[PDB]
C-alpha cells in the first residue's frame, strides 16, 4: 500500500568511469630534430637534404 | 546375564568438523565507488557517468 517513490530523487554522481587508450613507441622512436624548425614562412612547403 | 541397566548410553559434547569453502572475488571486486552511496535520500538505484 505504501508509495513513497516520489519522497526520493533520481541521483547522478559526479564521477567518470575509466576508458580505453594504446600505447605510443613509433612516435618516440623516429627521427625528430633534423626536420625541427625548418619548415617556415621562407621555405615554402618542402625542404631537401644533400646525399652522401 | 541382563546387565543392561547399569549402564547408560552416553553422547560426547564433541562437534565433529564439517566443509568449509574460501571467499577471494569479494576482495577483489571495487567497492570503493558504491561505498554508502545508496542512502534515504537517494533512493533505490544510483548512477554514475560515463567517459
Amino acid at each position: 500500500p505504501n508509495n513513497l517513490d516520489s519522497n526520493v530523487s533520481q541521483i547522478v554522481l559526479k564521477k567518470f568511469l575509466p576508458g580505453f587508450m594504446s600505447d605510443l613507441v613509433l612516435a618516440k622512436t623516429v627521427d625528430r630534430q633534423l626536420l625541427a624548425g625548418e619548415i617556415n614562412s621562407s621555405t615554402g612547403d618542402s625542404v631537401s637534404f644533400k646525399r652522401p
